[PDB]
């Protein structure tokens, strides 16, 4: 079986090649980047994990499977819609997997890396990794110490407050917070 630094090695290569190799294809049609990224990435992403680790159970326990399902939906679409073109601008940078001892049996992981990017700039970039029955998957991730999960798990309990927890309010709104996320991290990096 794999560890979970190679799983990200696997990942990164298979993904950065096959957008190499596509490059133009995809700047014509985003629609098959994105699937290109569900492919690639769905296998190793716990996106209901991760959709519970942003509601916390206080609120997921408040929802239906069905719920929980279309707030991943709005994440993942609102991620690729708002990020994704950021895969081809800067496709010609450098990464690192920087090393690891986790073992496959392991139940946990974080595998960090660095992305060399503009003549050098390095910014850290880690992934927590869970080992369920499919596997290693993704389920936080860590950009230059800005913990983003805990970040939208912060967004999502403010958004939750002001509509009085109307999860209803909250996921039709999701795309917005998804969208300002970047300038969210910005700010709370100054
Ligand atoms: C279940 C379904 C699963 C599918 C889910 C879909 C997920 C969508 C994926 C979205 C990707 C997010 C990219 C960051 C965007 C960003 O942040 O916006 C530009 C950045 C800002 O930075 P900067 O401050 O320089 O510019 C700002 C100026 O506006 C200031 O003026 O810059 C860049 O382009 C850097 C881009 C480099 C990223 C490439 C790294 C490797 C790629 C990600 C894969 C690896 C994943 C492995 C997974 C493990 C299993
Ligand atoms: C539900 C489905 C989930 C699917 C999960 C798949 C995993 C994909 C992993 C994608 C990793 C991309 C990292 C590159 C960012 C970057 O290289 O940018 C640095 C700059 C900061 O550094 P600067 O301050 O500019 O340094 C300059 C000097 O300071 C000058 O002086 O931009 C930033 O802020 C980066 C932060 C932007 C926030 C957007 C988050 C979206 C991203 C896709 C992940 C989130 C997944 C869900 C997480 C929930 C747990």
């Amino acid at each position: 079986a794999p560890t979970p630094q190679q799983v990200v090695q696997g990942t990164v290569d298979e993904l950065l090649s096959d957008i190499k190799a596509n490059k133009a294809a995809y700047k014509a049609d985003p629609q098959k980047l994105y699937a290109t990224l569900d492919r690639i990435l769905g296998p190793v992403v716990d996106a209901e994990g991760i959709a519970k680790s942003v509601m916390t159970v206080k609120y997921s326990r408040q929802a239906s499977p069905e719920q929980i399902k279309r707030f991943e939906e709005v994440f993942k679409n609102s991620l690729m819609q708002f990020y994704g073109n950021a895969l081809l601008e800067y496709d010609n940078q450098d990464i690192r997997v920087l090393p690891s001892s986790a073992k496959p049996s392991d139940d946990r992981a974080s595998v960090n890396m660095e992305i060399r990017d503009s003549k050098g700039t390095v910014y850290p970039v880690s992934y927590t990794m869970t080992n369920l029955a499919g596997g290693w998957k993704v389920r936080n991730v860590i950009i230059n110490g800005i913990n983003i999960g805990k970040l939208f798990r912060d967004q999502f309990a403010d958004t939750m407050q002001k509509n009085r927890n109307d999860l209803e309010k909250t996921i039709a709104g999701w795309g917005e917070v998804v969208a300002k996320a970047k300038e969210t991290a910005k700010a709370e990096e100054a």
